[PDB]
């Protein structure tokens, strides 16, 4: 149990610049217009540095240095590339505290997200990649006895990518890891709420990359992340936000005709079956935390259990055992080990969440839970916290359709199986689904009738890798943090050969 | 050597009804609103039949009775559907000159063609995805002792499919093959200018699928097309057609957002390196005959090689054994087994082939063979024939860079292979490339250096099933005839399961 002492201060494990630049063909660069934005941190409110602002002009410049890196880049060998990538992951672990505390200070959450998942995770999944390129093969068949067909995996050149403020260096590594492995050179634009985490994890790996193969472009959706999303010198587009963006840039790529892969958020729901408060207590208790693992990350999960479906025959003595846990949450301090659910991103997300809670005491939901700002001392007074909100309702309501991204989780009840699947699917969504049953037999009919990328059977919120993360539905296309991503990545180049020396006869 | 008669005469193998409806929950019926248009034959000129002129009404029909049957044949087994496939292949194997001479009568292309190639691929594509079904595996993978990630292929469920013209009966075997395999229900919308082939094929297969599991709308673009590309009750799009359209398609996906595949055409180049007039005598005329097959299907083929780049030091030899070739092309009757090119498809794409031809003069490019309609005996002269056509000139032109997709090939020199690479790669299209060559290195360096998704080495003009077949750049997303294309038609369902009982430690 430990309390990190905050950026710049005596005993901090790290201090920040006050201004950074584009990291644009290995080296950072100014803003080509010499425009800057100021980052806060959600922990106290308080500035931490100026990024730029960047425009058309600076994504050009990135292009153009990305444009000289990829041949070169997509013919260095696949061990080669693999073996950068194990040494970015080496790099992100030697460095962990330091990672850990940065994404903390510059998105809010809880340290000890960052320290046993963020970070780890973010290694790990440049060691995945690393290795999914060293398995990958391309195809030889023969058509006939002089005749064979040849597939070759190429790098689709230059690709475009835009992650959001949620998880920053986890959404960099899950896209970077893949578009790298396949060997792509990237123009990344990161989420301007959450710029610092990219830019010292760049500090830390970036001589490990030829120059131009990693360009990172600082600066405002609409500015510069539009300018990225319409160039036309990217052969691939790829996004993780919210779904009107989401849709933008699917327009976007139809204009241009390139290949796009979206991750645009859900309303996930987690469903609780009677037999489970037959099985063992230590599984009572794990399924109970898995409806409140819905505040972690402080609701900002694309999968978030935002919808807990409880059968109603159980749902007084479980949701006995749920409230015992949300009860327990421990606020505080982001940096403190301790702290349990930290700092929303940012003042419109936070102002988001209350605009919520206030439509759901309008609509009719009753609050089991929390349902306003949580005021902590000291410091954390102008950050960005919310209580732990636990809501009762129907999945009518608009807080039980529209994704609130706040750590906001609103529950009803059903009687049968039939009604458990029909609430489940009764959404726009389909990104993930949550489902606690030690029946073999339910575990498997409900897990093929939920139309969700992702069913959690007896767990929630495990993202390894090696396991296809993506969207049914409205929640998105394309998968991610699997070895099937290659294929985005990539592009098949069908050499079809024939060793006959004769005509056809046709012509 | 044979000539069919022409249908509804003596000695036909095929005479039509005059009227024809929509094909929807496993019958004929009628527009919504009783509008119909009538369907030509471009051999001759002389109506074939009436087809619905369909509207919005009629796709929410199809709709209707494709949602219906969507779940049960989602569970059908894999064999049921497969052994369903097996027999749509055998019906189209059993009435195959019957099909041939239909689509050649609805569609213009000399009965060799479709005899050989259009009515026997589009069985061999049933039986390739009957067979690549059965093969078809999802995952399964331990990511530790107590966790595991299933991958289990689902149906999308209802799927729209719009295909063009120029190969009808073809492209509904691409499209539909891999769709049904994978358990999806189909609104399929024909091309207006070649609505019979469908229809003749579905009188002979309908009762082998559950009624709604595969419905056929006729119809207009802007129309019933549109109807059908803008619905919200489809799960995928997919197309293949003209660049605006296929751009558009892509944008009504992106508003709704569903996956979707498209090829869009080409500017193919067929590369003529100066050592195959070392090789064998054979070699040289199959060589020579891989420049004239841009003349098959009367160059209606999204990879028509129409694009000749020829290096410069065998250009006088070679092309002395092109025009050897280009001079024996038959006309006559496309029922008569010996016409080798037969009537284009329609007035509109006629008239847009001679607007070319014209252009091309006003350019500059120089005529070496053909250039003019090709004016045919009796009832033909009413149909549509273009001379095939060669034109020499240089890549900038508007006739080396638009698609004209009539039977014109214009033709260019290289010096070296530098240049050879530069000025194929010199298109916004991608979605074919011919290469002859007998030194494995230069067949291995152009065949990666070429943008494009197929590059026929020493051939031209294969299309089996088994080698995957898209677009690189502006000629399209995905691919088809392989069974990758599998994925664009599923969903990837992750249970992510853990089979220990106790909680995580976090809430
Ligand atoms: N393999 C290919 O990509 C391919 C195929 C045929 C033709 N072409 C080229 O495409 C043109 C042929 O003319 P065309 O008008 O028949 O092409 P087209 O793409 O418009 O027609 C093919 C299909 O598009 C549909 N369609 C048209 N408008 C639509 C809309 N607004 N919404 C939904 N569907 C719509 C139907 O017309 C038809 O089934 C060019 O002349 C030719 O060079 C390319
Ligand atoms: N994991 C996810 O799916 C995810 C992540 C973040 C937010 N969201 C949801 O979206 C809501 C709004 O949050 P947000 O405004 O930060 O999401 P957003 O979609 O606006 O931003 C995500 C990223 O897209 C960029 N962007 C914004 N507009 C753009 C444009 N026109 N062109 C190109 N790029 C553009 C942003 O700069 C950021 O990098 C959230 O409350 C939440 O519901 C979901
Ligand atoms: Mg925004
Ligand atoms: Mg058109």
């Amino acid at each position: 149990s430990m309390i990190y002492a905050a950026p710049g201060t005596p005993g901090a494990v790290v201090t920040f610049k006050p201004r950074y630049g584009n990291y644009i063909g290995g080296e950072f660069v100014p803003p080509v217009k010499g425009q800057y934005f100021t980052n806060t941190s959600p922990v106290n409110g308080q500035p931490i540095a100026e990024f730029p602002r960047s425009t058309a002009e600076d994504i050009d410049k990135a292009l153009d240095a990305a444009h000289a890196a990829a041949e070169a880049w997509g013919r260095t060998s696949v061990q080669e590339r693999s073996n950068i990538l194990l040494k970015i992951a080496d790099r992100i672990e030697q460095n962990l505290e330091l990672l850990a505390v940065t994404e903390t200070w510059d998105n809010g959450k809880a340290v000890r997200e960052t320290l046993n998942a963020d970070i780890p995770l973010a290694a790990d999944h440049f060691r995945y990649f690393a290795g999914c390129i060293r398995a990958q093969e391309g195809s030889a068949a023969e058509i006939n006895d002089s005749t064979v067909a040849y597939h070759i995996h190429e790098p689709l050149g230059v690709v475009g990518q835009i992650i959001p403020w949620n998880f920053p260096l986890l959404m960099a590594a899950w896209k970077l890891a893949p578009a790298l492995a396949a060997g792509n050179c990237v123009v990344l634009k990161p989420a301007e709420q959450t710029p610092l985490g990219i830019c010292v994890l760049l500090e830390l790996i970036g001589d490990l990359l030829p120059p131009g193969v990693l360009n990172v472009v600082q600066g405002f959706g609409r500015e510069a992340g539009e300018a990225l999303a319409t160039s036309k010198r990217i052969a691939k587009i790829a996004f993780t936000g919210s779904t009107p963006v989401g849709s933008h840039i699917l327009k976007c790529a139809a204009e241009n005709i390139i290949p796009s892969t979206v991750e645009l958020g859900g309303k996930s729901p987690n469903i609780y079956f009677e037999d489970i408060m037959q099985a063992e207590p230590a599984f009572i208790e794990k399924a109970a935390e898995g409806l409140v693992l819905a505040f972690f990350n402080q609701g900002e999960v694309c999968t978030c259990p935002s919808r807990a479906l409880v059968q109603e025959s159980i749902y007084p003595a479980f949701m006995e055992e749920v409230l015992k846990k949300v009860r327990a949450i421990k606020r505080g301090d982001p940096l403190d080990t301790e702290t349990m659910v930290g700092a929303q991103a940012s003042q419109q997300q936070y102002e988001k969440i209350l605009s919520y809670l206030d439509i759901a005491q309008q609509e009719g939901a009753e609050l089991l839970a929390g349902g306003s700002v949580e005021k902590l001392e000291g410091n954390l007074a102008s950050g960005y916290y919310i209580q732990p909100t636990l809501l009762k309702g129907h999945n009518g309501m608009r807080v039980f359709q529209e994704e609130i991204f706040g750590p906001v989780v609103g529950v009803t009840t059903f009687k049968d199986e039939a009604e458990a699947l029909a609430i489940a699917n009764d959404t726009e969504y389909g990104l993930g689904a949550g489902l606690w049953t030690r029946d073999i037999n339910r575990a498997y009919r409900m897990g093929r009738g939920i139309k969700a990328g992702r069913v959690w059977t007896n767990c929630y919120h495990l993202y390894p890798a090696h396991a296809a993360f993506g969207g049914y539905k409205k929640s998105g296309v394309g998968r991610e943090t699997h070895k099937m991503m290659l294929d985005h990545y990539q592009q098949t180049k069908n050499l079809l050969v024939s060793y006959d020396i004769n005509p056809l006869g046709f012509f």
